[PDB]
């Protein structure tokens, strides 16, 4: 450390608190700005585990957690390590979607870089305000898809943030290192131009070339400054941007969409586990969607991946998912739009065409029904019932965040199937106990399973661009955790408790990949591969801060 | 101007102004990108502070985000305190800092203030030289043994110099980074405390030895080295003993005063002369009687004696007016019970029956006004209110023990039980009382906060070097003439809190008036307009400019 | 963008402009009134110095003033040397470096490097962690024991690390701020220094345990461990017992190379090469006789060896065309004087007369090129010319000992005594010699001050991790490839000093295209157009902007 004095309590980054030793006290210019106590992280962590018990309101412990993020570092990730099963609903879905929803009313301190399109020409500049040198992830958002509660503008700051927060909670990933960047270019959210403490501009969202064009200005920006192989994470981007940003960058620059991608390898990941216990035959999936954008064609095309590398055709496995809408089911001459990814997945029309979703669980006979269209229980109890109806073990994927938008609930499903449904939700929901007292432990597929592991891989390997198949070895990796026990209790994924031990062993498997598929670009090429990523983990414990005085 | 820019003016919370920072600040002064886009006043900032506690319950966690503001945005927090001060009084201040200080440890996230520990001695200078701020003027000091009516709390007492000193700045506008809250850690005699994983003191019994004195010494002396030696140095809340050899063995050597003796005795007779003001008593038929002979009791006394001995009356026959009871029963001549020199002047010959119980004190010696200062609870029982509402025709009963929970009696038992007759202050605060006949009254609040911000502005101002106990009496006399009719007709006895800042600037300026006067100031050269002077002087809770100062050639 | 501002821009070196901070830049960061009214350009700036310059006298005089530029405005310093690098070589290098590094400790005013001593052992990592540049991609590396010719100068020797990254700039626009100069000090041998009072090392003898090699370890480690495995290492003036073991122990574990070994036999090589064009001599009839069998001697030699191997000889014919002759007489089989292991492949059979003297030496074996690697004086006697003169119509006379004193003859006594026959280089500069017949004769120096640059510049570039000794034959025929005919006519066997940027870089060019054609190169993606790869990545003498980005919404 290059300063002494105030400026180390001030710094959260360095602030230990009472946990400044006394030698670190004096020789640091410390003493009597502390109290005389000199307390352990041990004891700082019980204070914190203390003060949240007396509280209430999950936004309440949000605002309480992520205040300890911008006061003492160290200790915010060691109280999120203590139990982040726990604090996971409060610093991640559904709870962070609250704080996103009223960011402007909650606010204290700025957390990470804000671009706005009033900015373009001068993104460099910006980015150069950063007071870290050696940045290697960013995650972006421009708040317009944010959750399933729609265009949230700057509000959406508080996603890249949480995802930060995970990297570091989960994979090790160093803290000074994260970046999160929210692009400012307005909002269509009516109710946040006429709040007085939006943090955005009161404009309705550019949509004109100078969008774009500030996009690769951030782009260019941000690996001129820092590398090249910068990873960049898309998040909660609008669909249209979602999948042409992607594609656009994803050759030029180390970057993926944790939305499409991210969510593909968790989801995916979970249906290996369903068909581990169903052991069905690869010929009679009918795999449908519940929306049809960013998450419905990002798991749909792994789902097909992993089909080619285990069996069938491409266009065999294309026919086997379908796909409704708020519009209707996808077939061909439909008088609503379809996309060139929904190309794949629209069908010639069957006999009857499915008004409402139970109609199309009814007329297709699906075995897989998976919500992403973020518009509420749409997995209705008649909808559970006639999947219940059609299949010995229906699988039901309500992946839809926060809970509020999420198709149905972990009972709804299980209670309504008498306990044969296979389960995974988006948002976490607790155990069920039905009425003949077997509890059953819904899995939660959502993306924070993945993106730790992945970018602590693509990260250490200093990887340049990130294919789809890295995403298949996530998928295979993560289900190739999951124990007999766990998944005898219902569980699709490992349990929450144990998601660093996962995203470590995750990132690992698709080092191990990387490497024997020329994307790593880390000379040189290290032989234990599990020990290159584990002592290479960023650590909640305090250093010494004390200079190194010696001998003559 | 401003030495740094970058992350640092947002992390410093004497600079940061969160999205009040104009564009141009965050272009020249490389913030920009690190606030959000949005551009905020203060009165933006100030709105979302009120919405977020409008609505909070508890008044710890009101304390929590408040204090939490003075470590992020220190403008915004004296600006929100400014906004309404007597709704956030009783949370910033008695009783919920007593509450805060209670479990100061539970609650901690930042320290607020220097801490001088028993151990750090022989080398106090290098912690007084490791406090940031250059130009300290005042000191709000504690060991913890006293704080409030909650006794010994050691380094959990901190809680209130950080108190004391933020209403320097929000009644007096004294400049925050010239205000500078100590905490004297010698140990604690609370088990409790020192049971507790989260105290905060050295884990020790109070050291009562030498070394108590020659550290206490050797801080005066550290603090005066530095920062001068007219810096002033308020004592706040160090326990009947230590209070006054330390006031006396410094009070001509340094330029300091004790806050719970002298600051709380000017409060009291402020109270008493708006009291002479409705009632007229004739000066030879007053008679008070103390519950407690401690630093609030003996200050109250003293000051009571000057004015009576400045009205007329001679030293030794305004002694004879007042008696005072503490834990031990009435103070008279020859007693089981101990008598320090501080309480002779007041031990008188014992009256017919020696009463067990203060009420039988009441009954006995038929006092006019009733002053409270035990921090022993509900002592002023019904029936020690009926016997005063009985005996006196307009008694005055002064309930000052803080917090709520150890003062004598409430308002609403005041006004009740002597039928709205009483003439009534509190230490803390209450609110108005309306009776069965549909009066209101609307008690007024005798506590120290009245003086210690006005007079520690004029101290400051006017360079004075030691403070004589007539400054005090001069501060009295300064706050009860600028209550007004119509505040003496509610049953206020002080005015009221929301116009404590222009009331303390008020008693400033009459103080400077005084000092200058009586050649005690000496700051040169003596200012012809001294409200002017003073008023000029104040901080503002205004977010300053720190734009470079960019112009053509 | 600068993080810092005010007073600090203007006391490092690395930012401040003087007077060439715009009025902007002086009101934006706070320096408005601590610069004269006057604004200056670049230009205003160098003529300053340059009139200060032309009117000193003794060299040393100059090498302060000039070097002092560097700790007071980075910027011009550079722009300085880049006016006029021809002017300035004899100044800041060879040979007043040496002059300098005589008595560095008496002219001594601030350090301009990193130490690490013996008593710094187990803790170099530390130390490593103290230097204030984050982005190290370059380390010139001494330890004082083979400083020029001068040998033994401890401590003192640090000016050659200094003098060798200045040229890394001045030469490649390799980036100031990721150059390191280090020195070594294991203590020193030389007496003369162990008595001076201004000495800068410890007062020790040079240590020769394993100490010695676990510190020259532990300093590998600690570089490589903050800055990089790749971190280009350059060790300079080691002497020879350390030189070699420390190339082979490190040159295929770390991104190293031995610039008195492999830079030395680079430059000689492209003399040589540059001789053989005007002499055009048979491959099989070539003689060179060494005076020397040190680290240049051995380094030029296995060049020569593997440009004549790839020129059709065999490894056995090539050496056999190599005699080397040391202190103690030529070097052949079986003699009382040792023979380590790099200088048995040159160790022949005994001639008929074992000669005593160099000049006997001559007149046996009868070299059609004689190089001088001794730092020994003035050895190539006017007898051992004119023999060489006689001996061969076109003589090859490499003298390239360091400094000019030590010089085995001077460029005069060359061309004079050879009738201007002689092809000749020398290590330190000599000006242009007209003989009485009225022919000019300019000399070059073979001083590998002609190849570190270049090369250091490809292996950053390329991120290249190991030097193989293929690098520095690509960097010979590089080099000699721009030597123009019309230059080559006057008598120089390399491009003037004058062009010795465009020179470096063109190196760097033709290195970068070796190194990724060969799978050498680490740096993805391989760039298409290597020539603009180098150039567009030079660091440039030209002040930057430090303005903050000011624009409106
Ligand atoms: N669990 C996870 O890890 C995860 C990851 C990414 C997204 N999601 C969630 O998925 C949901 C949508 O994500 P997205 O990025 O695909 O959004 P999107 O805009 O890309 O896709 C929404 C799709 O759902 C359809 N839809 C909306 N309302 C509908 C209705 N009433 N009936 C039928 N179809 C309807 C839309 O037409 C559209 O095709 C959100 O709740 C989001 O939070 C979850
Ligand atoms: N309102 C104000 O401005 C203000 C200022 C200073 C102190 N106080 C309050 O006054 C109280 C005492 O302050 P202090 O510094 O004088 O304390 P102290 O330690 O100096 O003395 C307390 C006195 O009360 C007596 N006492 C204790 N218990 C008693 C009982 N049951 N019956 C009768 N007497 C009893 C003690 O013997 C002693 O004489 C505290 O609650 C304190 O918070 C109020
Ligand atoms: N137009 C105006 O408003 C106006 C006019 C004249 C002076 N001033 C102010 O007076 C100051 C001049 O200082 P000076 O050195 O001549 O001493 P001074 O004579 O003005 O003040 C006397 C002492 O009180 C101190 N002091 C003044 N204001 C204070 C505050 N708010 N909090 C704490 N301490 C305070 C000073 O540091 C000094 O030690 C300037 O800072 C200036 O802002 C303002
Ligand atoms: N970032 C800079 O600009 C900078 C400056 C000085 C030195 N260095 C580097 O320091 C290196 C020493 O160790 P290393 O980085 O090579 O280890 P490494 O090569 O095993 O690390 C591989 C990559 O992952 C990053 N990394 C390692 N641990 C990480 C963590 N916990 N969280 C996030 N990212 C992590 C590294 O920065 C590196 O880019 C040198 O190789 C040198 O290149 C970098
Ligand atoms: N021009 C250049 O680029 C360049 C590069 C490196 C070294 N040099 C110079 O070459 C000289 C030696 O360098 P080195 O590293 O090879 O030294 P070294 O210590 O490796 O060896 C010097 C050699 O010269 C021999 N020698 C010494 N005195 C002699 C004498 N009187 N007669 C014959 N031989 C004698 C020694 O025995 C030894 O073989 C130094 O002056 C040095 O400055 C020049
Ligand atoms: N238009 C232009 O002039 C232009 C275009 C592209 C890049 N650049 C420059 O290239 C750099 C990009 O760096 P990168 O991280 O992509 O590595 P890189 O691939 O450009 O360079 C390869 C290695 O050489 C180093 N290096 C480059 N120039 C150097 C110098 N002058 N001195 C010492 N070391 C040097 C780098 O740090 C890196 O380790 C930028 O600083 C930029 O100024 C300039
Ligand atoms: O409104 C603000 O800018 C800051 C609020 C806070 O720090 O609490
Ligand atoms: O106990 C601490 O040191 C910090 C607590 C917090 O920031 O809340
Ligand atoms: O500045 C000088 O000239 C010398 C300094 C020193 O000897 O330390
Ligand atoms: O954050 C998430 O849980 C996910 O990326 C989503 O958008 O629902
Ligand atoms: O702080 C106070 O209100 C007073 O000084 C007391 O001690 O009660
Ligand atoms: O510095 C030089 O010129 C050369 O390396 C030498 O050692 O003579
Ligand atoms: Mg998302
Ligand atoms: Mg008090
Ligand atoms: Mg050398």
């Amino acid at each position: 450390i290059k300063e002494k004095g105030k400026p180390l309590m001030l710094n959260p980054r360095t602030n230990k608190g009472m946990a400044f030793t006394l030698q670190e006290r004096q020789m640091l210019g410390l003493q009597g700005l502390l109290p005389p106590k000199i307390e352990t992280q041990d004891i700082q962590a019980l204070r914190f585990h203390r003060n949240l018990k007396k509280m209430t309101s999950p936004l309440e412990k949000y605002i309480y957690i992520m205040g300890i993020q911008e006061r003492n570092e160290k200790l915010f990730y060691r109280i999120l390590q203590d139990d982040i099963e726990s604090l996971m609903p409060i610093v991640y879905t559904p709870t962070v979607g609250l704080a996103c929803s009223q960011y402007g009313h909650i606010f204290r301190r700025p957390k990470g870089l804000f671009i706005s399109i009033s900015d373009r020409g001068h993104v460099r500049s910006i980015v150069d305000n950063w007071p870290e040198n050696h940045v290697k992830a960013v995650v972006v958002t421009d708040g317009e898809r944010i959750l399933g509660l729609g265009d949230l503008g700057v509000y959406g700051m508080g996603i890249p943030v949480g995802k930060l927060c995970l990297y570091t909670a989960c994979a090790g990933i160093r803290p000074d290192r994260c970046l999160p960047v929210c692009i400012d270019v307005g909002t269509d959210n009516i109710a946040l131009l006429k709040d007085p403490f939006y943090m955005g501009l009161y404009q309705k969202r550019d949509r004109t070339q100078q969008y774009d064009d500030l996009i690769d200005e951030f782009m260019k920006a941000i690996t001129d400054r820092y590398g090249r192989n910068t990873l960049i994470q898309f998040e909660d981007f609008g669909n249209h941007n979602a999948f042409r940003f992607l594609r656009k960058y994803r050759e030029k620059y180390c970057t993926f969409n944790d939305d499409i991608q991210g969510t593909a390898a968790v989801a995916l990941a979970g249906l290996l586990a369903a068909q581990k216990v169903i052991s069905k035959p690869i010929s009679e999936h009918k795999i449908l969607f519940l929306g049809a954008g960013e998450a419905a064609l990002g798991i749909a095309n792994l789902i097909v991946m992993s089909m080619v590398e285990n069996g069938l055709s491409e266009q065999e496995a294309q026919k086997k998912i379908w796909m409704f809408d708020k519009y209707g089911l996808l077939v061909k001459g439909r008088k609503a739009k379809i996309d060139s990814y929904q190309e794949p997945f629209t069908h010639s029309a069957p006999e009857s065409i499915p008004d409402t979703f139970e109609d199309a669980v009814n007329i297709l006979k699906p075995s897989t029904i998976i919500g992403v269209a973020g518009a509420g229980r749409l997995f209705t109890p008649d909808v559970i019932r006639a999947m219940a109806s059609i299949n010995e073990r229906p699988v039901i994927f309500a992946l839809s965040n926060p809970t509020a938008q999420a198709e149905c609930t972990a009972e709804e499903a299980y209670t309504l199937t008498e306990g044969r449904c296979l389960f995974a939700s988006g948002s976490p929901f607790g155990p069920v106990k039905l009425t003949d007292g077997r509890v059953f432990t819904p899995g939660q597929g959502n993306n924070v399973y993945i993106f730790p592991g992945v970018a602590l891989a693509v990260i250490l390997c200093n990887t340049w661009h990130i294919s789809d198949s890295v995403f298949l070895e996530a998928a295979k990796a993560l289900t190739s955790q999951l124990t007999d026990e766990e998944l005898a209790q219902g569980r699709l994924y490992p349990p929450l408790a144990n998601i660093q031990e996962v995203s470590i062993n995750i990132a690992i498997k698709v080092t191990e990949y990387l490497y024997a598929n020329k994307m790593a670009f880390r000379y040189p090429e290290p032989e234990d591969k599990a020990k290159y990523v584990k002592e290479r983990t960023w650590r909640s414990e305090y250093d010494s801060l004390l200079p190194d005085v010696y001998e003559w």
